[PDB]
């Protein structure tokens, strides 16, 4: 089904990308440009050959709308997934050495709420500053569904020098048609093993959360990859994964109406029907 | 061969597109998420089931590439492509009538070369400010061909509100493996009719530029649509040229060795064995 796409671009990218090295380190295995169509009618694409993290993912998105940029903010959910790229050595190597531990810099939740604003530290006050794409976005959708600029960007050339990492999910464009929206994303970077998954299920969700805001169903969510590749120390695990069969994706209800973007909270939602193979582990390259 | 690619898209979107409105009053037919790869090996893909205006979109590249936004700049090339949204009464429409007839606004060209700048007029001094994003992938072209983020935004959030027309083709990205250079590129609209076919000749003509100053050869340019639409006005035209059967690709030959790439001009460059079917007129929808 759906799944089948994320499986093919794995064994493409084993058979052959080419081996490359990266900033980590650690080896690589990359292909360049790559698509695949999810649909969301009905059903939520959370890969079902492994057991995904959902929670992280929730909490990540919800993380990322309330535009916080600080890795403890997120960590105290829970959801220990950023802390590496804030801890003091990381942010050290960067020559971040004045920065306060957890401090990714102006990175998704400041550009997405916050776009024009200038950057200060992980706990300044920036409401009411630089432009709010999110915001943006479902008005437009409200009011004229046919406009062919609906674009939420976090890529900010004048920003990246104080990033602890650059978006990996740069760009992503809304569209509607016959009261149902669609959703498609340009990913620069795709570290198969790891994020791919989270991020496909993170936009799948947004997609969910602004449709149901605005009163339409959701579409289609294409996801478009830059630099696709698989790690070496991945490689492994996921030459396994691939053996494994596909279930039916669950469905993703949400529990409640919502007025405003900013009102979801984690007990909204509820995934149904989740019958994934067991969990594979994969080490992340920092 | 890479012809069909798109000759696919445009029967594909006829028989299976949906009727949108669009901003323009015009009718559309459309679909959402396409990518073709375009090979750049020992060939340059300008469609030949219709002969390409090549003229303007060297002289638009090159435009774009000295960071102009001022429709008379390129009109003055022969070139009239743009005059149109610069018009009085299109600047006027927008409520930029203050603003002087064929200023763009803060689009492609300033967005390359400045993105942080602050946007005055079309003939304002704005070198040295705002990041040169151009340069930039070069350099690290040069340096770090492994380098997963090579890339080129023109999406500003913060200046779509003085942009005669945002940005339709918004943001490339480059790759490197094998001593050979891709790129990737993300068109948020694309009118399949006329701008497409244009685009497509455009970045496939930057890769080659790109590769030929950093030493490498040119790999494969992939076309990524978001909103993919032809226009009612352009079914009948288009009907036709799906009928018409595709030649080989001509070869793109630049006449001489170049360094920086502000120093290409229109003579550095020349195209051999271009044998195309009859023109094909279509109206721009304004
Ligand atoms: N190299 C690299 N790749 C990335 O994708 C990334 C990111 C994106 C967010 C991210 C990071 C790790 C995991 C993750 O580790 N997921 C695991 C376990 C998660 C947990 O339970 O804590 C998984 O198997 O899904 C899932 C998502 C930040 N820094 C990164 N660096
Ligand atoms: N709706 C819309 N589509 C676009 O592509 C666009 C653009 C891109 C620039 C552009 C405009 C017109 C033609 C063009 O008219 N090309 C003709 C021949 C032109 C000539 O003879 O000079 C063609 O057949 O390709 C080719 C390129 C700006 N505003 C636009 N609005
Ligand atoms: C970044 C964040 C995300 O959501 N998705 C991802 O897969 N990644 C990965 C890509 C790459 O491994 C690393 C970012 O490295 P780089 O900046 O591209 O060099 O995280
Ligand atoms: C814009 C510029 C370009 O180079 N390529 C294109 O084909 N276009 C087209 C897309 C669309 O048809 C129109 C812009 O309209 P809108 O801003 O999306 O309303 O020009």
């Amino acid at each position: 089904h759906g799944e089948l796409q994320y499986l093919g671009q794995i064994q493409h990218i084993l058979r052959c990308g080419v081996e490359k090295d990266d900033r980590t380190g650690t080896g690589t295995l990359s292909v360049f440009g790559m698509q695949a169509r999810y649909s969301l009618r009905d059903e939520f694409p959370l890969l079902t050959t492994k057991r995904v993290f959902w929670k992280g993912v929730l909490e990540e998105l919800l993380w990322f709308i309330k535009g916080s940029t600080n890795a403890k903010e997120l960590s105290s959910k829970g959801v220990k997934i950023w802390d590496a790229n804030g801890s003091r050595d990381f942010l050290d190597s960067l020559g971040f050495s004045t920065r306060e531990e957890g401090d990714l810099g102006p990175v998704y939740g400041f550009q997405w709420r916050h776009f024009g604003a200038e950057y200060r530290d992980m706990e300044s006050d920036y409401s009411g500053q630089g432009v709010d794409q999110l915001q943006r976005v479902i008005d437009t959708i409200k009011t004229n569904p046919d406009d062919r600029r609906i674009i939420m960007c976090a890529w900010n050339p004048r920003d990246l020098p104080l990033m602890a990492l650059p978006p990996c999910h740069a760009l992503c464009q809304f569209y509607v048609v016959n009261s149902e929206l669609s959703c498609q994303l340009y990913q620069r970077s795709g570290d198969m093993g790891l994020g791919v998954p989270f991020n496909i299920a993170s936009y799948a969700l947004l997609t969910y959360m602004i449709a149901h805001i605005t009163g339409l169903k959701p579409g289609d969510f294409i996801h478009t990859l830059g630099d696709a590749h698989i790690y070496l120390n991945h490689i492994e695990p996921l030459k396994i994964q691939l053996q494994r069969e596909p279930r039916p994706f669950p469905k993703l209800r949400i529990l409640r109406k919502v007025e405003k973007i900013d009102d979801f909270k984690a007990e909204d939602f509820q995934i149904e029907g989740y019958n994934p193979h067991p969990t594979i582990k994969m080490e992340m390259a920092v």
